[PDB]
């Protein structure tokens, strides 16, 4: 199928990226200069995952080597929750590209619809443990990212972990200029996301899945948590096309139209995990696949349940 999809800036947008959360930044670079080596040409990456200088420096190599050209490349990055305030997004963005290395980035989101108190702390807690927020709102924020459009720092802006409620807010916001061109939300079996997805695309609004291996190296993964990698039901399709389970995972959302972005720093994984072009799933195998789903959410940003714009109370 094909390897990109259009998005309503204009642009494509790798269907296969790879992701860097929890990724070291001792082994990151070598993670990213393997994953364009094998012809990854999107990576996911964040402000908040503390190890963005290091994937810049896997890509300055990559275009200094002349293996890629920017114009090849499709990198995104997320606006942490701390710089929702209209007058901090900004210079949020620059840090961005300045640890990147780049003059733009091809897409920038809005990590969570909940801002924070700003500061130093990626997680204020106030003296009783909940997050402190700030009293900005998804409108004014957007606003802001609508200017980094405007002023050429990046080429498409989208929305994470928004439910369809906070979406439908912003495709009516008054003035509205730039559309959400994707909204990256979590997906997998366990979490098929069937009528949010549905909701999105029907708008226009690409979908990129997050988490869809199940995210077995989450650092709240408790000894017994269901395992997707480990479903013997899913092993069962793997083995009947010869592949493994996590390039069976990989598949399925690539399938429902949506972008993925796998993480890995294991360089024999990182080249097992873009070779999903030359298979396809039955219909039965998909309808089977969405059968599993259990509303298991690996995702839950459990400490902001309280602020007024947490996503996962409303049922998608
Ligand atoms: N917007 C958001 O709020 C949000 C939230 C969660 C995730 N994300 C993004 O989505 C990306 C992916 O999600 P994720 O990191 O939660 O987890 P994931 O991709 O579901 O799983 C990553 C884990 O699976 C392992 N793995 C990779 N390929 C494998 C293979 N072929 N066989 C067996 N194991 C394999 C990795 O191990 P090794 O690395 O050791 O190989 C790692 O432990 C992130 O890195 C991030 O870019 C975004
Ligand atoms: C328990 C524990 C132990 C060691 C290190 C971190 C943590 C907690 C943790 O991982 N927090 C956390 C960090 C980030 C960076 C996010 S996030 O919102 O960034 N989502 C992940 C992503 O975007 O890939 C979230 C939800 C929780």
């Amino acid at each position: 199928m094909a390897s990109r999809l259009l998005l309503n800036n204009g642009a494509k947008m790798p269907i296969l990226g790879l992701g860097t959360w929890k990724s070291p930044p001792g082994q990151v670079t070598e993670a990213v200069k393997v994953a364009i080596d094998v012809g990854y040409r999107h990576i996911d990456c964040a402000h908040v995952y503390q190890n963005e200088n290091e994937v810049g420096v896997a890509i300055q190599e990559k275009l200094r080597e002349q293996v890629v050209k920017r114009e090849e490349l499709f990198i995104v990055s997320k606006l942490w929750c701390t710089y929702h305030e209209k007058g901090l997004v900004k210079g949020a963005c620059q840090k961005t590209l300045s640890d990147l290395k780049l003059d733009y980035l091809d897409l920038y989101l809005i990590h969570w619809p909940t801002g924070f108190k700003p500061g130093k702390e990626f997680f204020p807690l106030d003296e009783s443990g909940n997050v402190v927020p700030s009293d900005t709102n998804i409108l004014d924020t957007w606003a802001a990212m609508e200017e980094l459009v405007d002023e050429g720092l990046v080429k498409a802006i989208g929305i994470s972990n928004f439910n369809h409620l906070q979406v439908e807010m912003i495709l009516n916001k008054p003035g509205l200029k730039y559309k959400p061109a994707v909204n990256q939300i979590e997906c997998h079996p366990y979490l098929t996301q069937e009528k949010l997805i549905q909701y999105c695309q029907s708008k226009g609004i690409v979908v990129t899945a997050y988490s869809p291996l199940g995210s077995p190296d989450r650092p709240w993964a408790k000894p017994e948590d269901p395992s997707l990698l480990e479903d013997p039901r899913i092993k069962a399709i793997a083995a009947k096309h010869n592949k493994t389970t996590a390039q069976v995972l990989i598949r399925f959302p690539m399938q429902r139209n949506l972008v993925v972005i796998p993480k890995s720093v294991t360089p024999e994984r990182i080249a097992e995990n873009f070779k999903v072009f030359d298979f396809e799933l039955s219909s039965q195998d998909m309808t089977t696949l969405l059968s599993y789903n259990r509303n298991w959410r690996v995702c839950a940003l459990l400490s902001c349940t309280s602020h007024k714009d947490y996503p996962f109370h409303e049922e998608f």
